[PDB]
């Protein structure tokens, strides 16, 4: 299938692209040459993650070698909780944009809806254990993403983990300048997200699927926790295909017009999770794998289930 999807800021978005959570940052450089050099020209990136620097030195060395031109790169960032506030916004991203060694970003994401009090902490807490929320709300800091598009900071902008009514509440923004490029949100045969998904694509925004493979590095599993790359029935799906496991589960969200991004430091895995664009999942594949949804979260955010906007109490 195509390699890309149009944007509804009329830039084209690679429908695969490399995460960078949790690869650590002795070995991240190496993952992103790599990626590079098998073919990936999207990478997913954020300031929380605390590795831009090294993502961004993979990023330069690969321009320099004339490996892509810039123009080939589709490079994402996310503005994290403890910006929000509308003075902290462009500086949030020029210091990403510093550490990653670029000039713009092609989309750039508010990375939670929930706003936490800035400082030096990324989770600012009282018990007392309970995070800081700031006062700001989803309207004022998208004016302040909608700025950076007007200083050519960055291309595009869009949102992350917001819930079908926090959509709505940007699209219905009185005086809304930009309307979000993408929603980035967890989706898996786990939780398949059926409801938010049809909603952004009929708006025109589109689905980024985070934790496809059910990020089983994640730092909180459990062993009762179920485990997408173990499920026999995905695996059996892999096996008739003569696919690996996590090719059929980045392939799956690849054909309901989502951009998926696995995480991989690995060589030859990050090799194997681009050979996707070979095969195809039948419609009773992709019914079958859907029907696997039992909605469970990667990322439930438990810390802040009182924010005002926690994205997780509506049903999507
Ligand atoms: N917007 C958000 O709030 C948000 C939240 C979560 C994630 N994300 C983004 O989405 C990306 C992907 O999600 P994720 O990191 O949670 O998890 P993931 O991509 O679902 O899974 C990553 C894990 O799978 C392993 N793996 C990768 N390819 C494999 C293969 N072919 N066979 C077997 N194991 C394989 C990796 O191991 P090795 O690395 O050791 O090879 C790593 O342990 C993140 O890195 C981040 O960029 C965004
Ligand atoms: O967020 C990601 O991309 C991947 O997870 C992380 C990565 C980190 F480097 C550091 C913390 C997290 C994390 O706890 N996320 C979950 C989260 C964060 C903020 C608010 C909510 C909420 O529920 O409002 C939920």
């Amino acid at each position: 299938m195509a390699s890309r999807i149009l944007l509804n800021n009329g830039a084209k978005m690679p429908i695969l692209g490399l995460g960078t959570w949790k690869s650590p940052p002795g070995q991240v450089t190496e993952a992103v040459k790599v990626a590079i050099d098998v073919g990936y020209r999207h990478i997913d990136c954020a300031h929380v993650y605390q590795n831009e620097n090294e993502v961004g030195v993979a990023i330069q060395e690969k321009l320099r070698e004339q490996v892509v031109k810039r123009e080939e790169l589709f490079i994402v960032s996310k503005l994290w909780c403890t910006y929000h506030e509308k003075g902290l916004v462009k500086g949030a991203c020029q210091k990403t944009l510093s550490d990653l060694k670029l000039d713009y970003l092609d989309l750039y994401l508010i990375h939670w809806p929930t706003g936490f009090k800035p400082g030096k902490e990324f989770f600012p807490l009282d018990e007392s254990g309970n995070v800081v929320p700031s006062d700001t709300n989803i309207l004022d800091t998208w004016a302040a993403m909608e700025e950076l598009v007007d200083e050519g900071l960055v291309k595009a902008i869009g949102i992350s983990n917001f819930n079908h009514l926090q959509v709505e509440m940007i699209l219905n923004k009185p005086g809304l300048k930009y309307k979000p490029a993408v929603n980035q949100i967890e989706c898996h045969p786990y939780l398949t997200q059926e409801k938010l998904i049809q909603y952004c694509q009929s708006k025109g925004i589109v689905v980024t699927a985070y934790s496809p493979l059910g990020s089983p590095d994640r730092p909180w599993a459990k062993p009762e926790d179920p485990s997408l790359l173990e499920d026999p029935r995905i695996k059996a799906i892999a096996a008739k295909h003569n696919k690996t496991t996590a090719q059929v589960l980045i392939r799956f969200p690849m054909q309901r017009n989502l951009v998926v991004i696995p995480k991989s430091v690995t060589p030859e895995r990050i090799a194997e999770n681009f050979k996707v664009f070979d095969f195809e999942l039948s419609s009773q594949d992709m019914t079958t794998l859907l029907s696997y949804n039992r909605n469970w979260r990667v990322c439930a955010g438990l810390s802040c289930t009182s924010h005002k906007d926690y994205p997780f109490h509506e049903e999507f």
